[PDB]
C-alpha cells in the first residue's frame, strides 16, 4: 500500500508555483522559515514517519483494519478497547463553530514597524523598527458557517493575534471602515437579521433575504455598511487585495500619558481588487474553497501577502471637530480630513499545519491590548469586550483556551488563576492568592511605567447619568452612504446599484423592497431610482423631493473609498488560464512563459483531457486541469497561444471559457490563428481595448497583456457585455 | 517583601518529620527526587518567583486589588477585561467529579520487578529487574463525594497508572479481592443504593440506609463483599496499611502465547492495620483530610509507602478445578488453595504539585493493558471496560483527556485520530487516514511478537447462544462469605457483627432489617443470632435450622483473609503523643525520643496551649498543638513523662485524652508521677497488659510501649472497655 | 412483590415528627402542599408504580439483571444497547459543583407582604398582602465541596428566588450582614486563600489553615467578617435558627422614580441558636448532614421555616 | 454525549419517545424529568419494585435478543467470504 517509487508523493519542500506540487502543512512545505511563534509550537508538533501506530495511550496495533469479534462472521465483542477508542476520539471530533465568522483562513507570519513611535505609543512592538513580532492572522466570511463559500457577498473580517514581548495584541478587524450598527445591544438582532432564517435555516453566506432587508428598512444606521457590502468590496478577488480596518477609535498612550485618538488601517501591497458579482456567485458552486486555496497557495509560492499597518492619528483636543462623532462606528473619517500614516509592514510566510488545531481552535478578541493602547467609549467596541472572552468558554470548553498552543503568548504569564477544564499548566507556587506572605507575594505587581510596566487604564473623564439612550451626535444616517456613493466610479456606481437590485429582487414581500428605495431616496437620487427601476418601483413626487444630505465636512467626494479610481495595480501572484492545443507552437509558449515569469504571474495550462500533449518542438506538455475543471472564474485573464487551433476551435467548453472570461471583464491574448475565436465574442478586425492579438506572442503582445492585467479588468467593455449569452 | 526576615515561610527542601514544616508541592519539596515521568512533566510546570503578575495573555497587571470604575466610588466599567478575565477563570474551576472513587489522594513513584516473568508474560514493564517504571497511584473511597471525609466505613480504591515503554496500563484495584455484584449491568443499581438516596441526597459516605441494605437483602450475591466492608478491612488506618486486589482473573500471555489466569496483589510493606468503628467515625469530624495528610507527610517524611505486586496463577488447564468459577468477582481465590507469588515492589516517593493539575484530572481505566496482558470473560470485567472511557468524555472534557499532562504516556504515540475540544497536538502528517500512500502508510501497524509487538487478543474460545443470563455457576452466594467469617480472629469477629448491627440500627425501615438477619442465618448461625440480639430480633425455629453452606474446596478458614491473625506489624512512621506537663522531667522525654527515633516512630508533643514549656532542667520544649487540637484519634500510642504532673492533672482535656486512647484500644504508657492518670481509666495497682508503666521512661520501658506498638492494638481490653465512659 | 405484606415501606402522606417515618419525596409526603410554582412543575414529575422499565427510548426492559452474551459465561456484546445506554446515563450523572457553597439544603416555600409598599416601590411582589409568590431557598456554606459537612464553622449562603409575576428576583444573602473583602476583583484571591491549598487539597470546610489567615493578617478588611465567623454565628444550631442578610445597599424605586436606600434583612422567626464548637466538629463526624436533615424533617413534621 | 451535551438527549423535545418511558436511571446535564420514585434502584421493596420488567410476549412485552448461536475463537478478522 505504498508509495510510489518515484517519490512522486511528496511536494517538494521549496517555493512553488500553485498546482506544481500537493499542498502540504506548511511545517514540512517550508522547514526553514521560522519564528519565535513558530518555535515555540514545537513542544506540541507530532511527526509520524518511521513510527509505530497506537492507540492514544501507546499500545502498538497489530491489525487495524477490524474489529474483534467472536469467530470471522460473529459479533463485534465490546472488550474492543482499540475499536472504542478509536471511534470515541471520531463521535467527538467537532466543537462549536463561532457564532460569526465561523469561516475563516490563516496563516503565521511576522510584522515589524518602520520607525520608533515612542512618541505617540508607548507598545513595545512599536518602539523599535528591528523588533520582529511574530503573527498569526485569521481572514473570514460573516454571516455563513465553517463549511460554507468563500466568494459569497459577506464583509470579510481580518484580524491579527500580535505575539508582543509585553504580551498578546489581538487586532480584530474588518475589510470596511464601519459597521452596520451603533450599539452592542442590537449585535444578536443584527446578526439573527442577515443569518439563515430560524425557520427552515436559509440562505446561507448571503443577505438577499427579507429578514436582513426588513432590518434595515428600520434601522437607517446600517445604511453606510450596507452600501460598502453592495459595492464590490462585498467580493473580494483574494484575501490579500482588500484593505482592513479596526472599526473603532482606538487610544494610544505615549510613556508621558498623552492620549491620541487612532483609527487603524491595513493597506493591501499587492492592490485593492474584486469579483464581480455573476462570476463570485458562479464561483461559490465551481471552487467554493477559492481564497482558502488562493491564500495557501500564494504562501507556498513565495507570493507573501503584504500588509502595511496605518494609523490615521486625531489629538485630544480634535474629538469634536468633525460633523460626526468620532465614537460612532457607523461613521469613517476620510483620509482627506485625516491622512494614514504608514507605520510597519506586515508579511504571512507560513501555512499552519493541522488546520483545526491552529486555525479552528485560535480564538483573537480586540480586549486583548498591550500597555500603549487602550479603548474609547465607542459604545459597539465597549459590548464587544464582552463578548470576545465570554464565547470561548463553550467554544473552546473553558477558561484554559489560552493554553491552547495556537493561542498561548510567547512573552511569560503568571498569575493565581487555577484549575477549569483540561487545565494544562501545572503550578508550583505554594500560594494562589495575592496578597501573600508564603511565597513572598510573587508573582507580583508592576507599576506603570515607559516600558515593561504594568497596565494602566487612562484617566478618562466620565460625567453623565446612568442612561439607556443613544447619544443625538450618532442620529445621521445618510451623510456617509452619500459620500462613499459619491467617491465611486461610474462602473462601481453601477455595481451598486446591480448590487441591491438583486439582493432586493429575493426579498418576497414587497413591502420590505419599497421601504429600502425610500431609504436610498435619502441618500442620492440617482442610485434611488437606478434600483427603483429595476425593481419596477415608481419614486412618489415626495421621493423626488427629498433635500440630499450634508456633504461630510465639506467633501463632495474622497478617492480612497473607491477600489479603482486612484491605480494601485500588481500583477506578481495573478494566474493565467493557457488554453493548449494538441500541436502548440512552442515559440509561442516560450515568449509567454517568459513574460509571465518576469513579472511573478502564474500560468494553468488546460485541455479538453488530462493527461500531456507535445508542443511543435516535442516538448511534452502536462496538462493541468481541463477547460470544465478549471473554469475561467479562477484566473485573471486567459491566453490562447497558436498552433493546431482546428483540434480546439469547436470545442464548446475552450469557446465558453472564452465567453465567461470577456463577460467578467478579463483581459483575453488570442495568438497567430487562435484570432479566429474574436469571432465568439464579437470583436471587429480592428480589435477592441481588453483584447490583445498579433501573429505571434511576443514583447510587445506580452507587455500589452500584462498592462491590461495591471489595470485589474477592462471595465470599457461593459456596455459590450449585455448582449453576450453567457 | 511580606516574607519574614528570617525565611520561616519556606518549607525546607528535605526530609522532615510530621509536623515539623510546612506541607509544599513535591518539585520543592524533593527537588531531588526524579523518574522518567516526573521528567517528562517539565514542560507544563510553571515557577513563580521573580516573575510579574499578568493576564493569561502575558499583559502585566498593575492593580491587582481593584476594579476599573469611573470615579473611586463610581460603577465598575465592562471595559475591565482584567476584572473579566481573572473572575471567569474563577467562575469555571471546577469539573464534574468522578461518578464513583470521587475522594482521593495520590502520589507518584517507580516500580521494579525482581526478575524478568518472560516465561509467563511478555509485558515489558515485567521483562528485566534492572527497567523501572514510573507510576502514579490514587487511593479513594468509593461513596462520598471530592469533599466527604476520609475515614469512613467504605472500600478502598487503589489505583496503579503504570507509564511503560510499552503503553500505559492502568491496575485499578480496591482493597477487597471481590464485588458486591456479578455483572456490569446492575452496577447503576448498586452505586444508587449505596449513595445518597435520591429526594434528600442523604447520607454522605455511608451504606447505614436504608436503600443500601435493601438492595443488599433482595441481592444476596452482595454478602460476600458486605462481610468485607462490615469488618475493619472497611476502616483502614492508612492507606499505607491495606491490601489492595485487582478484583477479577485477567490473563497473562507469555510470547509462545500460552495464557496463564492471574489475579493481582499488593501487599502492604508496613503491614496491615485498621481502625476502630468509634474512633474512625470520630475521626470524620475531628481530621476528615486524615488519610490524605497521613500519606502526604509519610512521603515528605521518608516514610514512602511500599507495596509487593503479587500474582495468583491458574493454568488454562484448571479454569474448572475450584468450587466455585474463576471468573465470578464475587469469589475469592483462597491462598491456601493458590499461593500469591511476589512479582516486584513499588514506592510511592514524590507528592504532586498541585492536586487539582494531577489528582483530579487523572484517569485510569482497567482497559488500559499491554501486550503480554488479556481480558477474561468475567461480566463485571466485562462491562467496566465500556465505561472507563465513557466517562471521561464528561468529566474531562473530551476524547483528548490523554493529552492532559498527567495522563499523556511516556511511551511514543501516533495514530490517526485527529481534533476534539482540548486538542494540544499539532500532527504534521499528510495522512489522517490509513492505508495511505501519500506518506508511505505511517504510522504502521506492528506484527505481534515477543517484545515491541502490536496488541492482539488471545484467540479464546466462545461458543454459545446470544443471551442475557447468568451463569448457574455463579449462583451461589453464602460460603465464601462464610470462609471470610471463619478466618477471623474473635475480636475481629465481634467487630463484624458490630458493624452489621450500627448499621441495621440505622435502617428505618424494621422489615429491611429482619431480611438481612435472614441472609446471615444462611452464612453462619453464630453471626447472625449475635446481630439479631442487637437489633431485639429472634430467630424463627426455621432460621435455627439452616444448614451451613458447604466448605470451599474442603477449607474451612484461610487465616490470610484476617488483618491479624498472622503478625505483620511494622511501627516505622507511626506516631505516638506525647503529653508535656509546666515542668516535664528531661530525662523521661530523652529516653522516649531517643527510643522512638531509633525506630521510625514520630512525636507530637501536646499540652493545655500553643508556644513553650521549660523542662526541670531549663529545656525548652516546642508544644505542637492542644490536647484538643490534635486528639488521640490521631495517633498510635500515648506516652505522659513524668514532672509537674498537678499541672494537668484536672484538666479534662489532658484526661479525656488518655479514655478516648484507652477506648480504642491504644497502648498508653506512664512513667512516675503519670502513673496518677491510672485512676481516670481505672487501672489497679498491679497494672494490666497493655499500659506500660514505671518509675521512669527507661531501662525496659520504651522497648515494652514499642512491643505494643508493633501489634499494632491491644485486643485483650476489649472486655474491659464498654464500662468507661468515653 | 417484594414490598412488605403490611405496607411499612411506605411512609405516611401528613405530617409526622423526626423518626416517625421514613422520609419521601416531597410531593409524596405532602401531595395538597400547593403553590403556583410547585404546580407549574407538574409536566415534568414523573411517577413511577403501575408502570413497566424502559430504556429512555420507551423500550420495555425483559431482563435488568444480565448483560447480553455469546454463551452465559461469554464475552459481553457490543450490539448490548441497553446495558450502554444504562451504563452511558450512569457515566455523565455528575455536574460540576458550585464554585462557592457547593453544599447547600433546599426547599420550597411562600412570601406574603404584611402591607403594600407601593409608596416606596413599585415590586409587584410587595403591592399587596395578598400577593402570594412562590419562592425557593437554598441554604449552604461556602468553602466545602457539595460531599462536605454541614456544622463546619463557615459562612452560611442563604439564597431565596422569588417567583413574581414581573419575573424572578433572587435575593442572594448570607448570615453575617458584611462580607469579608471590598471590591470583587479580589474575589478568587479570597476564596482560594479560605479554599483547600493547591498542593494537597487540604483542608476540607475548614479556615483553620495557613493561607485563610496569611490573606486576614494582610488584607485587615476582613476583620469584621473574620469576627464574625469566629463566633458562634460560624455555627448556627440549624438553619431555622440563623438571620439572613442580603449583604450590600441596594436601592428600591417607587412609581415616581424616587430612589431609597435598603438592605435586606431575615429574621428567624424560630429565634437565633448556634452550636458550641467542640459540638459542632464532632458532629461533623457523627453526622455530617445534620442541618440537611433537621431542614427536611422539620418541613416533614410541620415545623416550617418561617422567617420575617 | 458532545453534539447535545450529555445523556439527556432523549428528553430535547423532538427526540422525546411519545410512548412511556421509565427507569432508575438519574441525573445528568440539563435533567428535565423530575422523578417522584422512592427508589433509584432495582431489585426494590420501597417502591414495590416499580418501574417493572416486563416479560417478552407477542405484544407490549419486554425486548430479548435472538438467541443465535455464536462460535468461534476471539479474532479481529475479516471474513473470507467477504473477500
Ligand atoms: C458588538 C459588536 C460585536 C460582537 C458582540 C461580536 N462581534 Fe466580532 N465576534 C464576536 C462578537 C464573538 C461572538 O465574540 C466572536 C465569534 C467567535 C469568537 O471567537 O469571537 C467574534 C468574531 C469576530 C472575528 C473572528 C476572529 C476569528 O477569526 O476568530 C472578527 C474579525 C470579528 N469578530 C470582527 C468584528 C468587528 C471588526 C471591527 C466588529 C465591529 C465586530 N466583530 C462586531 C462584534
Ligand atoms: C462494572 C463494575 C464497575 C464499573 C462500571 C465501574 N467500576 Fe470502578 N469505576 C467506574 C465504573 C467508573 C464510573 O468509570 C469510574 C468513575 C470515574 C472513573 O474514571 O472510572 C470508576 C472509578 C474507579 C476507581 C478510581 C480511579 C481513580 O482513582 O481515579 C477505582 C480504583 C475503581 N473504579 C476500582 C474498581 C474495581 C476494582 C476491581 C471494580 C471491580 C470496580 N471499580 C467496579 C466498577
Ligand atoms: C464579588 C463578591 C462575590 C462574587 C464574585 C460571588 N459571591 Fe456569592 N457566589 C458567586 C460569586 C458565584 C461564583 O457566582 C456563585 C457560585 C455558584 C453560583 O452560581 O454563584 C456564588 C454563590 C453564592 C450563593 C449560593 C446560591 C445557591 O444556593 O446556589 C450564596 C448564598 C452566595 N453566593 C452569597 C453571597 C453574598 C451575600 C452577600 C455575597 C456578598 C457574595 N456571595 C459574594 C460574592
Ligand atoms: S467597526
Ligand atoms: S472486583
Ligand atoms: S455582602
Amino acid at each position: 500500500s505504498l508509495a510510489p517509487e518515484d517519490g512522486s508523493h511528496r511536494p517538494a519542500a521549496e517555493p512553488t508555483p500553485p498546482g506544481a506540487q500537493p499542498t502540504a502543512p506548511g511545517s514540512l512545505k517550508a522547514p526553514d522559515t521560522r519564528n519565535e511563534k513558530l518555535n515555540s509550537l514545537e513542544d506540541v508538533r507530532k511527526g509520524s514517519e518511521n513510527y509505530a501506530l497506537t492507540t492514544n495511550q501507546g499500545v502498538r496495533i497489530a491489525d487495524d483494519q477490524n474489529s474483534l469479534r467472536a469467530g470471522s462472521r460473529g459479533p463485534t465483542l465490546l472488550e474492543d478497547f482499540i475499536l472504542r477508542e478509536k471511534i470515541t476520539h471520531f463521535d467527538h471530533e467537532r466543537i462549536p463553530e463561532r457564532i460569526v465568522h465561523a469561516r475563516g483562513s490563516a496563516a503565521h507570519g511576522y510584522f515589524q514597524p518602520y520607525k520608533s513611535l515612542s512618541d505617540i505609543t508607548k507598545a513595545d512592538f512599536l518602539s523599535d523598527p528591528n523588533k520582529i513580532t511574530p503573527v498569526f492572522v485569521r481572514f473570514s466570511t460573516v454571516q455563513g458557517g465553517a463549511g460554507s463559500a468563500d466568494t459569497v457577498r459577506d464583509i470579510r473580517g481580518f484580524a491579527t493575534k500580535f505575539y508582543t514581548e509585553e504580551g498578546i495584541f489581538d487586532l480584530v478587524g474588518n475589510n470596511t471602515p464601519i459597521f452596520f450598527i451603533q450599539d452592542a445591544h442590537k449585535f444578536p438582532d443584527f446578526v439573527h437579521a442577515v443569518k439563515p432564517e430560524p425557520h427552515w435555516a436559509i440562505p446561507q453566506g448571503q443577505s438577499a433575504h427579507d429578514t436582513f432587508w426588513d432590518y434595515v428598512s428600520l434601522q437607517p444606521e446600517t445604511l453606510h455598511n450596507v452600501m460598502w457590502a453592495m459595492s464590490d468590496r462585498g467580493i473580494p478577488r483574494s484575501y490579500r487585495t482588500m484593505e482592513g480596518f479596526g472599526c473603532h477609535t482606538f487610544r494610544l498612550i505615549n510613556a508621558e500619558g498623552k492620549a491620541t485618538f487612532v483609527r487603524f488601517h491595513w493597506k493591501p501591497l499587492a492592490g485593492k481588487a474584486s469579483l464581480v458579482w455573476d462570476e463570485a456567485q458562479k464561483l461559490t458552486g465551481r471552487d467554493p474553497d477559492f481564497h482558502r486555496r488562493e491564500l495557501w497557495e500564494a504562501i507556498e509560492a513565495g507570493d507573501f501577502p503584504e500588509y502595511e499597518l496605518g494609523f490615521q492619528l486625531i489629538p485630544e483636543e480634535d474629538e469634536f471637530k468633525f460633523d460626526f462623532d468620532l465614537l460612532d462606528p457607523t461613521k469613517l473619517i476620510p483620509e482627506e480630513l485625516v491622512p494614514v500614516q504608514r507605520v510597519g509592514k506586515m508579511v504571512l510566510n507560513r501555512n499552519p499545519d493541522n488546520f483545526f488545531a491552529e486555525n479552528e481552535q485560535a480564538a483573537f478578541h480586540p480586549g486583548h491590548i498591550v500597555p500603549g493602547l487602550d479603548f474609547t467609549n465607542d459604545p459597539l467596541l465597549q459590548g464587544r469586550l464582552f463578548s470576545y472572552t465570554d464565547t470561548q468558554i463553550s467554544r473552546l470548553g473553558g477558561p484554559n483556551f489560552h493554553e491552547i498552543p495556537i493561542n498561548r503568548p510567547t512573552a511569560p504569564y503568571h498569575n493565581f488563576q487555577r484549575d477549569g477544564m483540561h487545565r494544562m499548566g501545572i503550578d508550583t507556587n505554594p500560594a494562589n492568592y495575592e496578597p501573600n506572605s508564603i511565597n513572598d507575594n510573587w508573582p507580583r505587581e508592576t507599576p506603570p511605567g515607559p516600558k515593561r510596566g504594568g497596565f494602566e487604564s487612562y484617566q478618562e473623564r466620565v460625567e453623565g447619568n446612568k442612561v439607556r439612550e443613544r447619544s443625538p451626535s450618532f442620529g445621521e444616517y445618510y451623510s456617509h452612504p452619500r459620500l462613499f456613493w459619491l467617491s465611486q466610479t461610474p462602473f462601481e456606481q453601477r455595481h451598486i446599484v446591480d448590487g441591491f437590485s438583486f439582493e432586493l429582487s429575493k426579498v418576497v414581500r414587497p413591502y420590505i423592497r419599497e421601504r429600502v428605495v425610500d431609504q436610498l431616496a435619502h441618500i442620492d437620487l440617482t442610485l434611488a431610482q437606478a434600483v427603483a427601476k429595476n425593481l419596477g418601483i415608481e419614486l412618489t413626487d415626495d421621493q423626488l423631493n427629498i433635500t440630499p444630505p450634508p456633504d461630510v465636512n465639506g467633501l463632495k467626494k474622497d478617492p480612497s473609498l473607491s477600489l479603482y479610481a486612484i491605480p494601485d495595480g500588481d500583477v506578481k501572484g495573478r494566474v493565467v488560464a493557457i488554453l493548449l492545443n494538441d500541436e502548440v507552437r512552442s515559440a509561442d509558449l516560450l515568449a509567454i512563459l517568459k513574460a509571465l515569469k518576469a513579472k511573478g504571474v502564474h500560468a494553468k495550462l488546460l485541455y479538453s483531457r488530462m493527461g500531456e500533449v507535445t508542443a511543435d518542438d516535442g516538448t511534452v506538455l502536462p496538462i493541468a486541469a481541463t477547460f470544465a475543471g478549471a473554469p475561467s472564474l479562477t484566473v485573471d485573464a486567459v491566453i490562447v497561444p497558436a498552433g493546431n487551433i482546428a483540434d480546439i476551435a469547436d470545442n464548446g467548453d475552450a469557446n465558453y471559457y472564452l465567453m465567461e472570461a470577456y463577460k467578467h471583464l478579463k483581459p483575453i491574448a488570442l495568438a497567430g490563428d487562435a484570432r479566429k475565436f474574436k469571432a465568439t465574442i464579437k470583436i471587429a478586425d480592428q480589435g477592441e481595448e481588453g483584447i490583445v492579438e498579433a501573429d505571434s506572442a511576443d514583447g510587445s503582445f506580452m507587455d500589452e497583456l500584462l498592462t491590461l492585467m495591471a489595470a485589474h479588468r477592462v471595465w470599457s467593455r461593459i456596455p459590450k457585455i449585455d448582449k453576450i449569452p453567457a
